[PDB]
Parts: C-alpha cells; structure tokens; sequence
C-alpha cells in the first residue's frame, strides 16, 4: 500500500509511551516452535507485519495458530519443508525456518534471498555453516536444497558475527543429540532470549565469550515465554525526546539493553534517568556533535544510526558516523539533506555538519528500521513534511504514529 504521514513540526515530545516486545527476538522465537510437536505460547510479540508473515508462513507450513493481545497461541503441526520465494522476497529472515526444519525433517527447501535495499547481504555463513554440519547444500532454482544423512556433532566458528546466522545454527543444533560448539557469534540480545527459549525446550546452551556450547535433543518441549522489549523503538523514541527537547518516560523497556545507546546520547546533550523500570529522558545541555561508529551488540547498532544522524543533523558541530555493520546503509542521508541537512558520504562514512534548523519536505522511506529518522526529523523540520511508503514502517514498529501522537506529535496517517 502506499500510506503515507504528514507530519507539522515544532512540538516537543512529552509523557510516556510504552515500548513493544521485540521485532527480532519475536521472529527466531516464533521459528523455534516448528523444533517441536508441542504447543507453543509467546507473549510481548508486537503487532507489525514482520511478526504477521512470520505467522503467515507457519500456517503456510502446516500450523495452527492464533494471534489475540499481542499474545501468539501456536500448535506446531508442520508437514512441510519448504518455504516459498514469495516469503523469502517478503521478508529475508524467514531463512531462519531453515535451522529448524531441518532439524525436524532432515530435509529443507528454502528460497534464496535476492538483494536487498540495505545491501546485499549474502548469507554465505549460514550456509557455510550447514555444509560444516554436514549436509548437503544445493542451488537450483532459486531455492537453496538442504539435505541431512545424519546429525552430528558440529564445531564451527563464524568468519563474521552474524546474527541470524548465530540463530539459525542454535536453531539447527538445538535439535542435535550431541555436543556441539559455536566460535565468534553474536551477542545481541535477541540472540538470547532466543537462547533462552531454546533452554526451556530442553536443550542446554552455555555461552562463554563469544563460544556457545550447545547440546541439543530429538525431543524437544513446547514452552511459553514472553520476548524482551524492542531496544531499537526504545532508542528511537529516546532520540525523540532529545533532539525534539521535550520529555518522555519510557516504559516496559531495560536500560540493560542500551548501554551504547545511552552513552551516545549523553555526549550529545541527552539525558537518561532510570526511574524503577521506567527511562525518563530529556535534553540537558545544547546539542553537540559526537563520532559514532557502530558494531555488533553490545557495541553502537547499525538499526540505530540513522536515528542518531537525524538527531545529530541539528547539532553543533561536525559529527563523524561510521558504519561498520552496514556499510550501504546511507539512503536516509539524502533524504535528510531534502530537508536542509548537510550530510555528506564518502564510503563508509558519513559526515554531519550540523545545520540551525531543518525545512520539511517530501521523503521517502525504504528502510523498516532506519526510515524512522525521517519521522524523527520531520518533527523538528521548519513546516511539514511528508513521509512516504511507510509500509516500510510498518514492518518494523508497532503503532509508531499512534505512539507518537500521544506524546504530542502533530503527525496523521493518510490511507492510500
Ligand atoms: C534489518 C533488520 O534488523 C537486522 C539488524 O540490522 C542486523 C544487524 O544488527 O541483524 C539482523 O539481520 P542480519 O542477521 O542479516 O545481520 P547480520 O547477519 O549480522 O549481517 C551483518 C553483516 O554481515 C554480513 N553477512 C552476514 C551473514 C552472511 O552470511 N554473510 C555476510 O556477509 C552482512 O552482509 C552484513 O553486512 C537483524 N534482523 C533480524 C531478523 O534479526 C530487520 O529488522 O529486518
């Protein structure tokens, strides 16, 4: 659909908002139900339409299920092993049924994803990673054929810290009888809380450094579980509060979850006071610039960069954004600069010279996580400015118009 927001600027963001279940602790949580027979229910998963093709894709693959109060209610009766290039074209992550159907069958036929807006993103390492647990691993058609003789105990290390390729082999050896080790994974924290779930189904995890030691089992138990809050929409709606000047309580979120986050954000003049559970977060001094380079969790998150680049468009001062996740990850830069912004990109990295003030205009979203900068900037933007495709926004946050316009924001959707 083309949806789209307009949003008048000149308001500052104020009361409290509470935070949705995490996007990407949801998925792999939802994928990890097809290792077993057993009822499943998962609570805190947010209403977005990653989380509803997640769901379109189970049934599609055999099972039932119910999605009431953010609540998914799911009987893991799948009968089939292949997960169709339409999904996959959808949503890349859904690559993430291949650890767990072949865990259960032996077998998978999953669709390749092709290219995608934030780079290309191969998958190089998960596939890499079922060769190394020895199956046989074709490309015909489009559809990446997985086959398995036998499990076995497997000893593989990344060449890269991959998060959905740290998921889909926990996925995958979750469901090995035997003692298996994994090298250089990520951290972040959906990995564990997916770790987590694996656990109550019956598998034991260790994670020392960046080791997991898993022993899986053919057995595994239905569970329930509520996934952690979204660390991402938290750091969102911070930045919101700051560079609007507002002041914003943030609840249901973990300030565990935003060390990076944080510190980032006090260098540039925010504040962040931890109030029992609650986050109150406000501007204390004039905004300055800051370098910012992102890393795998618990460093800086690439989902989080053009958030802060929003924020640091109106700064004093040259700021210096290295990506180091993403590298491509750049198009929302421009899309500032359409709004009087003085951005410029030399490869990997971004220099902001921080303007007095923003003049809204027409943007267009293209990325379900980094496109919020262009909501964020549209609320201090001189005028109005125009969001477009925010489908893209749909994807990633639950409610995010609504949300906002409860701390004061003078944004509406149009239908389209
Ligand atoms: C973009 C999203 O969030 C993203 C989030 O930005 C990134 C980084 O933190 O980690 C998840 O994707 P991801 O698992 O594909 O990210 P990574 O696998 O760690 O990729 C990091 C870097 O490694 C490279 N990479 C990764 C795997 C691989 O086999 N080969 C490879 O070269 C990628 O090209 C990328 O430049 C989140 N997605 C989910 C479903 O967990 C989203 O909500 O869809």
């Amino acid at each position: 659909y083309r949806d789209y927001f307009v949003i008048r600027g000149g308001k500052p963001l104020t009361g409290k908002v509470k935070i949705s279940g995490a996007k990407n602790a949801a998925l792999p949580i939802m994928f990890a139900t097809i290792l077993t027979e057993e009822p499943c229910t998962i609570t805190n998963v947010p209403d977005l339409l990653d989380v509803r093709n997640t769901l379109l894709l189970l049934r599609e693959l055999g099972a039932e299920l119910e999605f009431l109060n953010n609540t998914v209610f799911i009987n893991p009766s799948i009968n089939s092993f292949i997960t169709n290039q339409e999904i996959i074209r959808r949503m890349r992550a859904s690559v993430l049924s291949l650890g767990p159907l072949l865990g259960r069958f032996g077998r998978a036929v999953v669709g390749l994803p092709g290219g995608c807006s934030i780079g290309a993103r191969p998958i190089d390492q998960h596939l890499k990673f079922f060769k190394e647990a020895g199956a046989d691993v074709e490309v015909r058609e489009g559809y990446v054929y997985v086959n398995l003789k036998e499990k076995r105990r497997v000893h593989f290390k990344f060449d890269l810290v991959t998060v959905t390729g740290t998921e889909n082999a926990l996925l995958y050896l979750a469901s090995v009888p035997e003692e298996s080790i994994l090298e250089n994974i990520a951290l972040e924290p959906e990995v564990m809380d997916l770790i987590e779930v694996l656990k109550k189904m019956g598998a034991h995890v260790k994670v020392e450094g960046r080791s997991a030691y898993v022993k899986g089992s053919e057995n595994l138990k239905g569970f329930t579980h509520s996934v952690i809050p979204d660390r991402i929409e938290a750091g969102t709606f911070m930045v919101g509060a700051v560079l609007t000047d507002g002041e914003i309580l943030l609840e249901n979120a973990r300030i565990n979850h935003l060390r990076a986050v944080v510190e980032k954000l006090k260098l540039i003049g925010g504040e962040v006071v931890e109030e029992n559970g609650n986050l109150r977060v406000f501007r204390k001094e004039s905004l300055r610039a800051c370098d910012i380079e992102t890393q795998v969790y618990p460093g800086f998150p690439t989902d989080m960069q053009a958030q802060f680049m929003a924020l640091l468009s109106v700064a004093k001062g040259k700021s210096r954004i290295k990506e180091n996740i993403f590298e491509h990850r750049f198009h929302h830069a421009q899309e500032l600069n359409r709004l009087g912004a003085n951005i410029t990109v030399r490869g990997n990295t971004a220099y902001v010279e921080g303007v007095e003030r923003l003049y809204g205009s027409e943007v267009y979203s293209t990325d379900l996580r980094a496109s919020a900068s262009l909501v964020l900037a549209g609320l201090v933007a001189q005028g109005e400015t125009v969001v477009r495709d925010v489908y893209h926004l749909d994807r990633g946050y639950e409610k995010l118009e609504e949300k906002l316009k409860k701390l004061g924001a003078d944004i509406e959707r149009v239908s389209e």
